[PDB]
């Protein structure tokens, strides 16, 4: 914004630059990289910001409720005491009350399935469409693994296994965690 | 954006026109307009984003612990047993895997000062310190009374009355909720940083 | 009004949302908004729409006379001759025959109280009662190099106040909320 | 409103009643009443909101400038100490920076023509187009000459016979004063 507007377009001119690229380099909001994509007729732009992936997880005899935010990759997670829809529904209203969650994929099995997690996702205006779960799943168990014994309670494991994963693991071409990232995207679709 | 930036930046040249009302009458994103004004020599755009407020609240014979963040106005909050270190510790640890959590502000309740809050902190590098955390108990309180039917218990209410608060009560000069403005005041603390 | 009665009425069934938001959200006339609200029986509706704050500042040794709609925050001012009751009383008569102006609020100052303020108020039908300053002061201050006159700055400070400066729920400007909090007294009316 | 617009609607698929009947009959506020007639195929709810019309008018040796909203009829007017574009640009200033004006449509006179006024109107915004307002200023003098013994100087009294105009002489289907039809056109036209 130093001019970063300008000295964006020339830098796309020349090589057509994708927006995360223009965005990191020149210091422009999202937004305004992204439109110098549009503007080039030899361009095209590059998962909604609303959609999310829920599923349970087993370790330790115990249930884990994992929700993972798509086109981010921040997760949230809990250590919940039974894998029972009401359970899970407490879980999506909370979910729902800090990010704007507009659709949830989740498995066709008992719990999600719920006439409790039904409830929850009409009351909040999400809809259900019902491996980046498997991933997720992964990842989270190792980083639980590598920090397990600095908590006696898995409870607390888990959630300093969220905190690393969405805070400690940089990548990318901003080198942002997903922390920013899930942040960035929405405030970035609030700008639009 | 259709050369409105142009069109936006000669009108504020005579007018000084605020950044909603060039983000509205130009079709530009609200960031682009609030350039605009911090470009001009002649206006100027109108608490740390790393700051939240913590205390415990009673209703129904239940314990609710409330977390403020300052700036912005965004509400967590949860049913918790008892008022306990444990649960108050396990509670900022979520907190922090979750947004950018520097400091915190509370009463100093037994359960604030407890050690076991003091490692949690320690951990999640969260330093501890100590009228919007009063207030905002009451705000949210008032909309569990008008939710409370809805819900059998009361730990629904509550989630209910912050996802209300939080999305559905609007204002300021941009016309935002606090969870669309602490993602817009966290997103730019990132930038800037960048 | 496309069905967005029914439409407003649900969401605020679940999140008992305000007439404000209701109005912007599902383009519901004010009154429309507000009876939602009226009907619920777990909330309470939302200043007077008659009621206006007179004052007087001054600038480059001049007499500025603002009239403030406190419910919109919308502005009226002008350089006056002198901070006397004369003058006083001409600006309300204009402000009066233009606005719904039922109570003004001011200060005990000589020109507020004068006998020939009380003769426009009563002839007006106003009654008499009993920030902006600094505001106005400002966005002269950022126009100021567009004017000779202190008079046509004042003017374009008042024209931006109430048209270039947005906010709210809506995003309206003062010049459209006085109108719109007008016009939704006349429909409860 | 207590299931009065349900009510309203029934008796307008058999009456087919105007909108004041409407909000008469089942106390409903008047664009709830506008609604359901403009939502019925068989009715029909009846200037752009933006449009006013200025002159200049004189009496006891004095000019006048007054402005005309045509939409509503809605008037303002002061006494100026001269015909000159000095004192219209300023009158334009002040009231385009209360009502929405668009366009104003004038005489031909170096009074509207001047390039002080055309200044005035860049800035403002506004476009300019050199009998509704012959009408507004016959009634002006008539109510200022009902009035005028009431005041001492015209000033006062070209006040009064302004508020008198736009509060205290209602009509037309509303039984409205042009100074609540000026706002309603407004408020309306904001949505
Ligand atoms: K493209
Ligand atoms: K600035
Ligand atoms: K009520
Ligand atoms: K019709
Ligand atoms: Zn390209
Ligand atoms: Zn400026
Ligand atoms: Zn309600
Ligand atoms: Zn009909």
């Amino acid at each position: 914004f130093l001019d970063g507007i300008d000295k964006a377009q020339e830098e796309h001119e020349k090589y057509h630059s994708n927006w995360r690229a223009m965005a990191s380099d020149f210091n422009l909001p999202p937004v305004v990289a992204k439109e110098i994509v549009a503007s080039c007729d030899k361009c095209q732009l590059k998962c909604s910001p609303g959609i999310w992936q829920l599923d349970c997880t087993h370790l330790e005899g115990k249930v884990i409720l994992v929700a993972v935010h798509v086109a981010s990759g921040y997760i949230e997670a809990e250590v919940i005491p039974a894998e029972t829809g009401q359970e899970t529904a407490y879980f999506l209203l909370k979910l729902a009350g800090r990010w704007p969650v507009k659709t949830v994929h989740t498995d066709n099995g008992s719990n999600f399935t719920s006439t409790t997690v039904k409830a929850a996702c009409d009351w909040a205006g999400i809809k259900q469409e019902d491996g980046v779960i498997e991933s997720m799943n992964k990842e989270l168990k190792k980083i639980i693994g590598q920090v397990r014994d600095q908590a006696e309670h898995l409870k607390t494991a888990v959630q300093m296994a969220v905190f690393i994963h969405n805070k400690k693991r940089k990548g990318g071409i901003g080198g942002y965690s997903a922390g920013e990232r899930i942040v960035d995207i929405i405030a970035t679709d609030i700008q639009t």
